[PDB]
């Protein structure tokens, strides 16, 4: 693959942020879970319940193929196809009581920015990720860094009309130039559109931007304090001390540097080590809706 020392770097940023919040025991929701790509993640962190939701019942599909091609996974699999950010999580998982809620989990990787179509929508994500926690919880996921695409969008005058940056392996176009028309603010949190095209992954797929702060207002509205947020990069440079004698030979050769060090060099290091965050919210108290509290 051209993006392959890409794959390699963000598949070692989600073992490193997975396996850094989950415990062994653990019952895990992975929204948008896709074709189950980090089920031996969290075979490594000990967990015992998988539920993973994707809106592509095709993708559920190639799960559940996955899932029954591997080996020594010893904890249970629940996989469901509904739609986890527009609506309420209580349908789809009516029909797997297996399903153990409150769960200690809830992980979004690569797929949040999905949610962040409307502020409706933004909100009944992040109300589902917290009804379903325990206090105590972790939220953690990957989202592209609303810092660094407003770094980009920064360099653009306001005559352009469609913002558009890239390299080699990866493009962003903005629907419009509504931000750069409005001050250098976005108009609002939500529906601030992108096509995002990644060479041999993502084929011009429109997004939303995710604004750090509003997710992090957000959450606290819903009882999630930030634990942590980091660019890929500096995560990478945190957690690798860590990481080197776990990896593989042929893992640490797919991270390496001619230099001796691990990372990513030339365009991706751009397109995953900058355009990338992660984050990590912890549970702090249960949320009650306002006005939700009746008489007798
Ligand atoms: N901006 C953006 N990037 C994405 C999204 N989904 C995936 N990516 C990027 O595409 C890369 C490749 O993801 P995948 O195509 O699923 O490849 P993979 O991680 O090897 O997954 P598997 O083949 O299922 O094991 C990721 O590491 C991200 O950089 C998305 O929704 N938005
Ligand atoms: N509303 C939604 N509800 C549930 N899943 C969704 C929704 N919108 C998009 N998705 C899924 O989100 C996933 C996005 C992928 N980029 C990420 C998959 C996987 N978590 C990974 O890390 O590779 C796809 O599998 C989509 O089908």
């Amino acid at each position: 693959s051209p993006i392959i020392k890409l794959r390699n770097f963000n598949n070692a940023i989600k073992y490193m942020l997975i396996d850094k919040y989950t415990k062994p025991g653990d019952v895990v929701l992975e929204l948008g879970c896709g074709k189950g790509g980090d089920l031996r993640k969290y075979g490594a962190a000990g967990i015992s319940q998988f539920i993973g939701i994707d809106i592509s019942n095709a993708s559920i599909q190639e799960a559940h193929k996955r899932y029954r091609s591997m080996r020594n996974l010893d904890y249970q699999v629940v996989l469901i196809t509904g739609d986890c950010f527009g609506e309420s999580l209580g349908v789809a998982v009516e029909p797997f009581p297996d399903c153990r809620f409150p769960c200690d989990i809830v992980s979004t990787q690569f797929c949040l920015h999905y949610a962040f179509e409307t502020e409706e929508k933004a909100r009944r994500a992040l109300l589902n990720v917290a009804k379903s926690l325990k206090i105590g919880g972790h939220f953690f996921g990957t989202i592209p860094d609303s810092e660094f695409i407003r770094y980009k969008l920064n360099k653009f005058p306001k005559e352009v009309e469609k913002p558009s940056w890239g390299n080699s392996i990866y493009k962003v176009t903005f629907e419009n130039n509504s931000y750069q028309k409005n001050d250098y603010e976005f108009t609002s949190p939500y529906g601030q559109m992108y096509t995002y095209w990644l060479e041999d992954a993502i084929d011009n797929v429109p997004e939303y931007v995710v604004p750090f702060e509003t997710l992090r207002s957000l959450a606290d509205e819903y009882g999630l304090e930030l634990v942590s947020q980091m660019p890929f990069n500096k995560f990478f440079v945190q957690e690798i001390p860590k990481w080197i004698e776990r990896f593989s030979p042929k893992m640490r050769e797919g991270l390496q540097r001619s230099d001796g060090r691990y990372g990513v060099e030339g365009d991706e290091k751009e397109a995953a080590s900058y355009f990338y965050t992660m984050f990590a919210f912890r549970k702090v108290k249960q949320y009650i809706e306002p006005e939700s509290v009746k008489p007798n």
